[PDB]
């Protein structure tokens, strides 16, 4: 288990996520949708003229999985998945020109829910959950688990959980007045709503 810092930058955004008073929480789902309809378009892509890509699995999916017991939500899928290099610098690098620009945009009049537009979608995540961990696989490397609860640090080690094959699970440990996001009424809703067109088949699982 390592335990690493996030950049200066990364750190402020997931405090303004956390601090600020936001009431349409419900838009960190259609960002998490968006992120792996984005995977699964690398992978089909890349598979188009390395087909052995897929033999780490064919199906291009997402599912949604409630859990009252855990009280967790998660999105899984079978999209390209992510490296260790991802998971500790490439995905910060990435991110810090979106979270300076969000920034800036928030400042102008803008608000969270065009978060997605700046490449930080993810890190919506913490508008509803306490903390958030990710598993995933890439091929030609080994299955990872990554984990935070923000405070300005996160953790990555090898996962020897259940093999996965290949993508994403990200789950999503949900705050205690946040428990809405489990019921399959208000899933269904929200899907509808920001997320009827992603071209990968979305099965949301019933408890
Ligand atoms: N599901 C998924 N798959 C990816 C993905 C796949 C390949 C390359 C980059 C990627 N970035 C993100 C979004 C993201 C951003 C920061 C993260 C994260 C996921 O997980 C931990 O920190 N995701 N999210």
């Amino acid at each position: 288990v390592e335990t690493f810092a996030f950049q200066a930058e990364i750190a402020q955004l997931m405090s303004l996520i956390i601090n600020t008073f936001y009431s349409n929480k419900e838009i960190f789902l259609r960002e998490l949708i968006s992120n792996s309809s984005d995977a699964l378009d690398k992978i089909r892509y890349e598979s188009l003229t390395d087909p052995s890509k897929l033999d780490s699995g064919k199906e291009l999916h997402i599912n949604l999985i409630p859990n009252k017991q855990d009280r967790t939500l998660t999105i899984v899928d079978t999209g390209i998945g992510m490296t260790k290099a991802d998971l500790i610098n490439n995905l910060g690098t990435i991110a810090k020109s979106g979270t300076k620009a969000f920034m800036e945009a928030l400042q102008a009049g803008a608000d969270i829910s065009m978060i997605g537009q700046f490449g930080v979608g993810f890190y919506s995540a913490y508008l509803v959950a306490e903390k958030v961990t990710v598993i995933t696989k890439h091929n030609d490397d080994e299955q990872y688990a990554w984990e935070s609860s923000a405070g300005g640090s996160f953790t990555v080690r090898t996962d020897t959980g259940e093999p996965m094959g290949r993508g994403t699970k990200v789950i999503l440990h949900l705050k205690e007045d946040q428990t809405e996001y489990l019921e399959e009424r208000r899933i269904k809703e929200i899907v509808k709503k920001h997320s009827q067109f992603i071209g990968y088949p979305i099965t949301l699982f019933v408890e």
